[PDB]
């Protein structure tokens, strides 16, 4: 592969009863083996696929200044994955309903950005089998649902103090609790919203099609360049650029864009994550009302659907063909 | 538990090159161990909630004449779980991009009705874990996600010769191929057919609301009421009862139901299962055309949303305020 594995380590947790959850330090750091390899290997794929969270340390950083000293050759990783991993039961034997489970510290570089990963994985079981109809019981790893994970970016921390991003951890699907899991683990404030940005990208360029003062077509064509652009990001793996943006958007405004939110001072970074829910109101909508659900392509404004604000009068012109074969069923038969 | 194993068989096919599925023939049919047992029990639960099909054998049925005679005790279920394996990979030996895996045999009575269940289970691959920090490679079972699998209604095959049904088996999710998968591997018709008598469901329901003559307020919560007992049954494991069904729904018309779908002989069933696409319609209703999408409670016709047949116009009064605070910004901001 393309990655490198500094060093591993592996701690165990069980419980006994509910808050008995016993500690299983390991007498040795976990050599870095081969069959470490691609595990770890899947671990930062699929991290790099899932939305994350983002924020900075505290000066009162309970997990930070004993890294601090880790890093400058004090603590062995050994000794560091010892006093993280105790210091993890602490913060969730306050959760009874805690099955047990493993600790993984993969401490590794990979293209040019050195990573600590954290990795506590639900252990599953089920049926092993060996070679002659011997169906045995065994257990396996949580290797594509585990969500209780973090990683810490550790060369863009030692160098930019004022970052707010090398700090990242899964939010919860259902509840932003994982992440409140989390940051009482490490002691890091909430820093760099992903929603905050992308919200934030669009009072920006509505600011920017009015400077212009355009019409339907130059209008939507920036705001439907701006998702042609985010989305393609999207499936990529990859950022949106603030810079890249601007030049596709640059001889719109004769300024460029970067600058008209910089000496506006809209305190968007260089880079974020494109939240794909607030990246559709550019060409795609929706609504929640009364059980009633609509979505649709934005250029049907004044073409197809048409609304009266005053009335809050919503008018729509030729119903799709799958729903009018419905409606032909309550009203034609139907007297 | 609450079943019981008569007989269990294991067989193994794998590939060394693409269409080369050597077969590895069980010297004994495998034990009724104690590790099957929940490994068995868990597939019956998961089938039996997963949508299914159904179907009668053929004359020329190439395995049911095989099974025919194996059941007067003529051949051994290992003898059996032998013809059956082997003419197994002449039927998916046809798919070179076809992986290795198990083929599980496992005969069982359960309440009343004894099943024969086979299970061709995809083999994956993940790390066990021993104790001491000794990461192995195991292999382990698709037992969450095996969507490869069938079985047969036994007890009302032997005792029910005309019935459409003592043979099920799994439809694919996107194509319904693996459907076709099955037929050709059993020789078996398509009978009944879930949608075919849900579908079939209400246009029987509309001409009993236009016998009984009613409006908007009756006609609809018989619609509601044939709703409530459909979804209920749908998030219980259980079929529609025809009769069931009459009852709720008897003193509408003075005669019952079922007798109003036999003297006009309409051709459905006893039971089936409820398919939720087709019985929302009922209450719930959805269309696609041009990008739009809709979807909504019936019970806002005449209410907040109308249409007029002629110029197929959609009028809405009152957008959700979801979507109501999306369009102030197209417009408002829009100038």
């Amino acid at each position: 592969m393309s990655l490198d594995i500094n060093q591993i380590a592996l701690h165990q947790l069980i419980k006994r009863d509910e808050q008995n959850l016993e500690l299983v330090l390991r007498d040795s750091l976990l050599e870095p083996t081969e069959t470490v390899v691609e595990m770890v290997a899947e671990l930062h794929r699929v991290y790099s696929a899932k939305n994350k969270a983002y924020g900075l340390f505290s000066e009162e950083s309970e997990l930070a200044q004993t890294l601090r000293l880790q890093r400058q050759g004090e603590e062995d990783f050994l000794a560091f994955s010892r006093a993280a991993t105790g210091r993890l039961r602490d913060e969730l034997a306050k959760y009874p309903f805690a099955d047990g489970g493993f600790v993984l510290f993969c401490h590794y570089r990979y293209l040019a950005v050195e990573y600590l990963l954290v990795a506590v994985l639900s252990n599953l079981s089920s049926m092993r089998v060996n070679e002659n109809l011997d169906i045995n019981p065994t257990h396996y790893l949580d290797i594509n649902h585990a969500d209780i994970v973090a990683r810490i970016d550790l060369t863009e921390w030692e160098t930019n103090p004022e970052s707010t991003r090398y700090l990242t951890f899964l939010k919860g699907r259902v509840g932003r609790k994982v992440a409140d899991f989390f940051m009482d683990f490490l002691g890091a404030s909430e820093g760099l919203n992903a929603k905050a940005q992308n919200r934030g990208l669009l009072q920006a360029v509505d600011d920017f099609t009015a400077e212009a003062q355009l019409d339907k077509a130059e209008r939507q064509n920036v705001r439907q360049q701006v998702y042609s652009y985010c989305n393609e990001q999207l499936q990529a793996g990859e950022e949106i650029e603030l810079k890249s943006l601007s030049k596709e958007l640059a001889g719109v405004s004769e300024v460029s864009f970067t600058e008209f939110a910089a000496e506006k001072g809209y305190e968007l970074e260089e880079s974020f994550p494109a939240d794909r829910s607030t990246l559709r109101q550019l060409t795609k909508f929706a609504g929640s009302g009364g059980g009633l659900t609509i979505n649709f392509d934005a250029m049907l404004l004044g073409e197809r659907i048409f609304w009266d604000p005053a009335t809050d009068t919503l008018t729509i012109k030729g119903t799709p063909p799958n729903l009018r074969d419905q409606l032909q069923r309550r009203t034609s038969g139907g007297n």
